């Protein structure tokens, strides 16, 4: 009734009013059910995802919208089984499943042995290491044989392409060792994009050192995963008004990973963006306001790159603001501002974030409540958006991370648990949300979506005083 009228859901003060952490919930409700009813999941290239986008779009249809499901080609990877991995020559030795060694990400399957060769390796602390970067690394590369590679510079993706062109059979990266936290294991990938055609694995740094100097070393590698070329999707809508050259744009991605429900990551987020959706239809915006659910987030932000990658030049400079809603429930949260100025960490956003950043934390502040920065490095779907020169911002409540003492102090919660136990798991279902979490969070994102449907002067005017190791989840390099 009152949250259909435009004169409170046109401003940023009467947006968050008509917007409920109990609507939302519903809505997380409805994403639990499809989840229970599809395999546990809604992941890229599943009927989970397809249901997801179903509801999505019948959701903004009934609330009056045109809805563009845009198709994208994406390679899906699952992983069947651990793999294996044992020297055979000079002596019989076996590595432990993620102790030793794990999977990149996206690698293709394989059971492989064969002697082992490294490629322009540069051993020791404060190394510089291009191992494998480059065609020439591979001269005289004996083809058949397992390519042992250091981590440094390029992309797993390149290491791996340019030993596939080497003709090796497998290939073997190891972690980079110029740092001492840089000597493990960790979460890598070759990319959805890889073409390789062979198996590649990561293994620790004192593992790669000596392979490297054990001679006629012969490397029995088995990695059980299943690759298939298929096509997943974004969903896109914008309001009817406001002035088309001069959009602001959020997004959510709608995909969980294959272990779960993803009702935190990122049910919440989608969620809580289609909840405010279906309010402004009724607002009258200066400036459009555009709603992507992004598909394959988990895969390697692959239906944000593409959105964006693919937008005629023209297209892309309508776009002014980019905010982005990915985890806004989490059970042990914290009030996490993407620091889009660096004050925190040093990387800033192009021109406008700075701005963005501050809206979202006068918000906060205004309401009472503490905040504080979030690294913006690439990990979720604004990604491109920054590659591209588009300011964006957005709200965080955190995953895996282990909360501080003083974070406690600030947002409540249990120190040293993480924001989300759930994170990437089979439990991040229905009872995986904080709703006085997602309450604030919705708030803040409908306060300031709100107020830069007005008016984006505060990015404009720093447009005009102007004049990468992950990408999502996984390191790239
Ligand atoms: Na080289
Ligand atoms: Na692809
Ligand atoms: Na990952
Ligand atoms: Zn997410
Ligand atoms: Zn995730
Ligand atoms: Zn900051
Ligand atoms: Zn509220």
């Amino acid at each position: 009734s009152i949250c259909k009228s435009p004169l409170l859901v046109s401003t940023p003060l009467g947006l968050p009013r008509c917007l409920q952490a109990s609507n939302v919930v519903k809505r997380l409700q409805k994403l639990e059910d499809i989840a229970s009813l599809n395999d546990g999941n809604r992941a890229a290239a599943t009927p989970g995802y397809q249901a997801s986008v179903d509801y999505v779009k019948q959701t903004l249809q009934k609330a009056g919208y045109k809805v563009s499901v845009q198709p994208f080609p994406f390679t899906a990877y699952y992983p069947k089984g651990p793999g294996s991995l044992s020297a055979t020559v000079p002596q019989p030795v076996t590595y432990e499943w993620e102790k030793d060694f794990t999977y990149l990400s996206q690698t293709e399957a394989g059971d492989v042995t064969a002697k082992v060769v490294p490629v322009d390796l540069s051993l020791g602390a404060g190394n510089t290491s291009t191992s494998g970067c480059e065609a020439e690394d591979f001269a005289n590369f004996p083809a058949g044989s397992i390519a042992l590679i250091q981590r440094g510079t390029c992309n797993f993706e390149q290491k791996a392409e340019n030993a596939a062109a080497a003709g090796a059979a497998g290939v073997i990266i190891f972690n980079q060792g110029n740092t001492d936290d840089r000597k493990g294991l960790e979460n890598v990938t070759v990319g959805e994009s890889y073409e390789g055609g062979i198996p590649v694995i990561f293994a620790t740094y004192d593992n790669g050192v000596a392979w490297s100097q054990t001679p006629d070393l012969q490397l029995h590698l088995v990695v059980d995963v299943v690759r298939k070329k298929t096509e997943t999707y974004n969903v896109v809508a914008e309001t009817r008004r406001g002035n088309p050259n001069n959009v602001v744009m959020v997004g959510a991605h709608l995909d969980s990973v294959f272990e779960g429900p993803g009702i935190n990551d990122n049910g919440s987020g989608s969620a809580a963006q289609l909840e405010m959706a279906v309010l402004l239809a009724k607002a009258l915006p200066v400036n459009k306001v555009r709603f992507a659910w992004w598909g394959a987030e988990e895969a390697g932000l692959v239906g944000s790159t593409h959105y964006v990658q693919n937008l005629a030049p023209e297209e892309k400079k309508k776009i002014k603001a980019y905010l982005n809603f990915d985890m806004i429930g989490s059970p042990n949260f914290g009030n996490f501002i993407y620091d889009g100025d660096g004050s925190d960490f040093g990387l800033q956003g192009p021109p406008g974030s700075a701005a963005i950043e501050r809206l979202f934390e006068a918000y906060f502040r205004l309401r009472g409540q503490q905040s504080e920065g979030t690294e913006i490095d690439f990990r979720s779907d604004y990604a491109e958006f920054f590659n591209s020169g588009i300011a964006f911002g957005g709200l965080f409540t955190g995953a895996e991370g282990l909360k501080t003492e003083e974070q406690a102090q600030k947002y409540g919660g249990t120190a040293g648990k993480a924001y989300d136990e759930c994170y990437h798991s089979k439990c991040d279902g229905i009872a995986n949300i904080n709703q006085d979490a997602l309450e604030i969070h919705s708030d803040a994102m409908a306060f300031v979506t709100s107020w830069l449907s007005l008016s984006t002067k505060v990015v404009d005017d720093e447009i005009a005083a102007a004049g990468i190791e992950r990408w999502g989840h996984d390191f790239i390099k």
